[PDB]
DNA sequence: GACGGTCGGGC
DNA sequence: CCCA
DNA sequence: AGGAGGTGGCTGCCCCGACCGTC
RNA sequence: AGGGGUACAUUCCGCUAGUACUCCACCCUACGGGUUAAGCAAAUGAGAAUAUCGUUCGAACGGUAUUCUUCCAUAGAGAGUUGAUAUCAACUUUUUAUGAGCGGGCAGCCACCUCCU
């Protein structure tokens, strides 16, 4: 790929770009980021068209339809979306669940080393993925842990339900399939499914849908539970979650969200992540900026400063007792779950509205591990810190969610040359930090990550990977 | 004697 | 080669 | 070195028939 | 004045805003002050409980693990407690009303990676 350029005409795409210098209308966000927009001085009408959203993920697709290889039952197709519910157990309540998510705990550590023992290795250390899968069937596995299954059952008075045990060994065994492919795949060269401790810090145990009955689950044991919502219209096995760092227990029940039809706009759209700008929108009727870095620093300067103050307290002032160990570790782990929630919170209204304005989003593939990465050092590592926690990878997951959820088309480009390369003429400079792209031949004088994105916009309407 | 709840396995 |  | 956290990648998001408890 | 933390009917997970409470420098004089001082180890606290052990005298002190509490606001009424003259001021509690808008798909596992020191 020498050139990433196509001539605008080419793909009906108006040469519009705007002068690096505008003023700039801000965008209500309702939240800590700064969104702001630049209306094009001439648009084209914008179109409208019917749409039936959700639209089911194709991956959730071919889950759903094996799903019903097995014959389960022979639902439609659906766009499943977890919803949080949270539960107030009581003292004696919370007492059961903790030993449930202990027995849960010790029955996948069971598993795995039921599996590790009756794992084959082909000849050599490298393993027999296909033997080992089936090794990990959920049917064989219960069948044959059964004694040891039954023993720990039979061990507390509030007895585990057998049905919830039984999740926890497919569990385990989905878990050591996930592995598996990811080692045939060579994305992982070897693999240790670490037993799940009493330290865990976010304990799981999965509840069968059937158990939903009468306002609570496993009604034998759990008469009367409270919850934020009604249990009673659960339909999908749910899993409940206790978070030692906050202290709640939720559920996690996998909703059916009923297909409706809406009016969305043909509106294409292109986006070029990264630092000074975290995404810059450009579309033939509009032009956007997203919270650019100024922000995001007075937003996190609490966070880090917390953070690393933290971590050298811990560092210089070694031999600490336990408990002041704990306790900084916890305001530790707090300031990093307020800046990933902050982080998340930008992502999903971002998404919010990117989806609602654009029905095509054709946003930049940001390889963050590569620029994270120790080997080059063109990205300091106090920005380093900012890129990390900006979590792109997360914002193009819960986007591409959105996409679905609202019937907008998340396509994924890779930025290779989209910054050097001219939108107008298609000449490749190399600039480096500069803001300002001003292209020597056509003499466009754009905002470099506008010009950034308007390109990626154009590969995303054509791209060369085919 | 006839409705729910969990258990036993189904693939 | 994207980030600056 | 000892703690965060991320990045990608994969797998799930069950059910019908017996058998038993209560009326 | 500026900054941090905690809580907030408003289903729950959060974000923003706001509100309420609390905390952030030096000199002490060092339980009351000034500095004009913006304080940046400000919950990274504080307190209670469970233990398992070592020491001092069954208690305390220590670790090593856990856990649990750290307050919704304003306005109007009811009740209770305290001070002052059945009436006024303060505190606890029951109750009536009002109390911003924006999103929300996650769980688990693995390998690798960055960060702070
Ligand atoms: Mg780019
Ligand atoms: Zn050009």
């Amino acid at each position: 790929p020498k050139s990433i350029y196509v001539p605008n005409k080419d793909l009906k795409i108006s040469k519009w770009i705007p002068t690096p210098k505008k003023e700039f209308t801000e965008i209500e966000t309702n939240s800590w980021y700064e969104h702001r927009k630049f209306e094009n001085p001439n648009k084209s009408p914008v179109q409208t068209y019917n749409k039936i959203v959700p639209v089911v993920p194709p991956e959730s697709i071919k889950q759903q339809n094996l799903a019903n290889k097995r014959k389960k039952t022979n639902r439609p197709i659906v766009f499943i979306s977890s919803e949080k519910i949270r539960i107030y157990p009581t003292k004696d309540q919370q007492k059961i669940l903790q030993t449930w998510f202990r027995l849960f705990a010790y029955m996948y550590n069971c598993t795995i080393d039921y599996i590790n023992s009756k794992k084959v290795v082909l000849e050599s250390g490298r393993i027999n993925v296909a033997a080992t899968r089936k090794v990990c069937n959920k049917i064989s596995v219960r069948k044959a842990q059964k004694t040891i299954r039954d023993n720990l059952i039979q061990s507390t008075n509030p007895s585990i339900m057998t049905h919830i045990i039984d999740e926890a060994i497919g569990l385990a065994c989905s878990n050591y399939k996930t592995c598996l492919t990811n080692y045939i795949e060579r994305h992982i060269k070897k693999f240790d499914i670490k037993p799940w401790n009493m330290s865990k810090r976010k304990k799981i145990i999965i509840i069968e849908a059937n158990f939903f009955k009468k306002g609570t689950f496993c009604p034998t044991v759990f008469p009367k539970m409270e919850s934020s919502k009604p249990l009673t219209m659960i339909d999908k096995t749910v899993t409940l979650q206790y978070d030692s760092d906050t202290r709640k227990y939720i559920l996690f029940v996998p909703r059916v969200t009923p297909k409706y039809s809406v009016n969305k706009e043909k509106n294409s759209c292109g986006i070029d992540p990264g630092l000074r700008d975290f995404l810059t929108v450009y579309s033939e009727n509009e032009t956007q900026s997203i919270c650019p870095i100024e922000i995001v620093v007075n937003t996190t300067k609490n966070e880090y400063k917390k953070i690393d103050k933290i971590n050298e307290i811990i560092k210089t002032k070694p031999n600490l007792n336990s408990k002041r160990k704990k306790k900084l570790n916890r305001g530790l782990r707090k300031y990093h779950r307020r800046v990933t929630n902050k982080m998340k919170d930008m992502h999903y209204k971002v998404s919010h509205e990117l989806v609602n304005t654009f029905d095509k989003i054709c946003i930049g593939k940001l390889n963050v591990k590569s620029i994270l990465s120790k080997a080059n050092t063109v990205l300091k590592s106090a920005l380093k810190r900012k890129l990390a926690t900006l979590s792109f990878y997360r914002f193009t997951q819960r986007l591409t969610h959105m996409g679905y959820k609202y019937g907008t088309e998340v396509v994924n480009v890779n930025e290779y040359l989209t910054t050097k390369t001219c939108s107008n003429c298609g000449k490749i400079k190399d600039l480096g930090a500069s803001k300002i792209y001003e292209c020597e031949s056509c003499g466009m004088y754009a905002d470099r990550d506008e010009n950034a994105a308007k390109n990626i916009l154009k590969v995303g309407l054509k791209p060369w990977y085919k």
